[PDB]
């Protein structure tokens, strides 16, 4: 069964998902580090939504070792952070261990399944491939998380709007563990619906984001002043264009037109980006990663190229890059 729960930190959205499971009623475990650990023993875990606030008791350790091989593991962190996660959740995972992974971009594992560039390494998140060899890919359940939260302080979630997951197979189609993992999901009040590829659902995802998140930093604006911006629109059609066309050739051909999603994007609001709201941003996992496949793929990238550079100089000045 199911029973040996545990969140790898406890950030927005995994320290959600783990909130989430604790309130149905699941044990769960966290591995954390600093000033998270310390909250996470004293306080438990604290999840605000619904302008109720609920303290969860968790068991909190650094020592992975002491908690053993689990049946679900939940990683939700930035890639930078992974190299060192890996290597540190090594006795949680045994042979039967599924390892949900729930993160932004393109995540290391992305070209395991038939098709192009099967295999492929991707430098910008896996450059040594220490994170493949830490946790192998037949371990691993892809997740596509469609609703947000936020940590107020280290061990505290605050949730944003939303319950939407999309669960698949990095092989593709259906298993018996995919529905029981939703089923799982779904009894912790999440909304998991199951991809048929789930490859499909990352790159549609990172396809309407992708310029988003590098363009609100840089500017500083809301969503909706980038998209009533002409000229700054127009930059991100054709980052996305490149997006697209990169998509395409990888097994992952998008129906819907740049402008199209960008209507969706800016009837929103006026809210920030996750790249907005310290802490290394997502820049390799979400832009160096695209035009790294776009040199493999075949496909020119001049308009990703400008937003990348642009994007890791304005961090980089800061502690952010």
């Amino acid at each position: 069964s199911l029973t040996r729960i545990c969140i790898v930190g406890a950030g927005a959205v995994g320290g959600y998902l783990g909130a989430r499971l604790a309130l149905a009623g699941e044990a769960i475990n966290v591995l954390a580090r600093g000033a998270t650990l310390q909250a996470l023993q004293t306080a438990g875990l604290r999840l605000t939504e619904d302008g109720a606030t609920h303290t969860l008791p968790v068991r909190a350790t650094h020592d992975a070792a002491a908690l053993g091989e689990q049946d679900v593991v939940i990683v939700a962190v930035k890639a930078p952070a992974l190299e060192s996660v890996a290597a540190g959740i090594a006795p949680l995972i045994g042979p039967g261990t599924c390892v949900v992974v729930a993160m932004n971009g393109v995540p290391w594992w992305f070209f395991d399944r038939p098709g192009p560039l099967q295999g492929q390494r991707l430098q910008a998140v896996d450059p040594h491939g220490r994170i493949a060899q830490a946790i192998p890919t037949r371990h691993v359940l892809g997740c596509v998380v469609h609703l947000t939260c936020a940590t107020v302080s280290p061990g505290h979630i605050r949730h944003g709007n939303g319950r939407r997951l999309i669960l698949g197979e990095p092989a593709g189609g259906a298993s018996p563990r995919l529905a029981s993992i939703a089923a799982l999901f779904g009894r912790a009040g999440l909304q998991a619906e199951c991809s048929e590829a789930i490859q499909r659902d990352i790159w549609f995802k990172l396809w309407g984001n992708m310029t988003m998140n590098p363009v609100s930093v840089l500017t500083g604006a809301t969503c909706d002043r980038i998209l009533d911006d002409p000229l700054v629109s127009a930059f991100c059609l054709a980052v996305m264009a490149e997006a697209k066309a990169i998509g395409a050739r990888i097994g992952c051909p998008i129906e819907q037109s740049g402008e199209a999603r960008s209507a969706v994007t800016r009837q929103l609001g006026a809210f920030k980006t996750s790249m907005l709201q310290r802490g290394p941003l997502e820049i390799d996992a979400l832009v160096a990663s695209v035009r790294e496949i776009g040199l493999h793929v075949g496909v020119p990238t001049p308009q990703i190229d400008t937003l990348l550079g642009l994007v890791r100089l304005h961090a980089q000045t800061r502690g952010l890059y």
